[PDB]
């Protein structure tokens, strides 16, 4: 047997960064300023964004390694926040439109942006850590679900076929290609397994701007005219449920979670189109 639903914890104080790391402009304001910003990314901007990448992975695989039963979603948070400290870097979703942490711990039913706190990870949990860098200007995003002890088959396929799901997307990145491909190979897998793609949260460039305005589509809609082309940055970040879509906010404005408690993985890159396919800018 896995855990029963989850339900909120409680924070931890906020985590400071010390002044001399440049914040993110949003920081201390309602909304933030992006969605206007070209798509194709400029040779410096693109080498300042393989830092940030390089510098979010190395703290997700960090938070990543602590993952275990026992442990609380807020000690990943510390985890990842002092990761970027000591880079350098700000957590790019401390402070986005009020989000209060560091990064994204989204359990189980979380479909994503949950809030770390005082939840405790139990075994047979699955759980997606989600964090982004800003540093020289530009962000780096990127997350992974992590399994906690011996994890029930049906959820131990949900991840690795989420996580193949992913890559396989990835490696249609190409010069030419529609970017609808990303979400067609995505929903082809999964629909072999009988899963369903979350269609209402997306991937999306990124750049100086965390959510550029471009957005990549995880599910098939042929329809999207759009082609990758060298210099584009973006990311691939599927949701794919056990259950039905449907899905709930919680009081705290950004946990999101299926309505029927089923489980939920996730997998994020940030790519970068090369003059000849693609280059994974969140590796370490
Ligand atoms: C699944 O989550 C992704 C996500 O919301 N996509 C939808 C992006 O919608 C847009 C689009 C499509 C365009 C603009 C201009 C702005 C936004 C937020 C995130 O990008 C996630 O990867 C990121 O780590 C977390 C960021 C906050 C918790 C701080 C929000
Ligand atoms: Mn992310
Ligand atoms: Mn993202």
């Amino acid at each position: 047997p896995s855990r029963t639903a989850l339900s909120p914890g409680v924070l931890s104080p906020t985590r400071p960064v010390p002044n001399w790391i440049a914040r993110p402009e949003y920081v201390g304001k309602p909304a933030a300023q992006e969605g206007s910003e070209p798509w194709v990314q400029t040779p410096e901007v693109i080498e300042k964004m393989r830092v940030a990448g390089r510098i979010a992975a190395g703290a997700l695989a960090e938070a990543g390694k602590a993952v275990a039963p026992g442990v609380t979603t807020d000690e990943l948070d510390r985890i990842a926040h002092e990761y970027l400290v000591d880079n350098g870097a700000y957590p790019s979703t401390l402070g986005y439109k009020g989000f209060p942490k560091s990064c994204c711990t989204s359990l189980n039913e979380v479909i994503c942006h949950g809030i770390p706190d005082s939840t405790v990870i139990t075994d047979g949990d699955i759980v997606n850590i989600d964090v982004t860098a800003y540093i020289g200007g530009v962000h780096g995003d990127t997350n992974a679900t992590f399994p906690a002890g011996d994890v029930a088959d049906e959820h131990r396929l949900l991840v690795d076929r989420t996580r193949e799901a992913t890559m396989r997307a990835i490696n249609t990145v190409k010069p030419g290609r529609a970017l609808s491909v990303i979400g067609r190979v995505i929903e082809s897998y999964a629909n072999r397994f009988g899963y369903n793609v979350v269609r209402d949260f997306t991937g999306h460039g990124i750049g100086t701007t965390f959510h550029n305005g471009l957005v990549v589509l995880h599910y098939d809609q042929p329809a999207v005219e759009t082609i990758m082309q060298p210099g584009m940055t973006f990311t691939i970040e599927p949701m794919i449920n056990l259950g039905a879509l449907d899905y709930e906010i919680w009081d705290d404005g950004w946990t999101v979670v299926t309505k029927d408690r089923k489980w939920t993985a996730q997998f994020e890159h940030t790519l970068l189109v090369t003059d000849t396919g693609v280059e994974i800018l969140t590796c370490l």
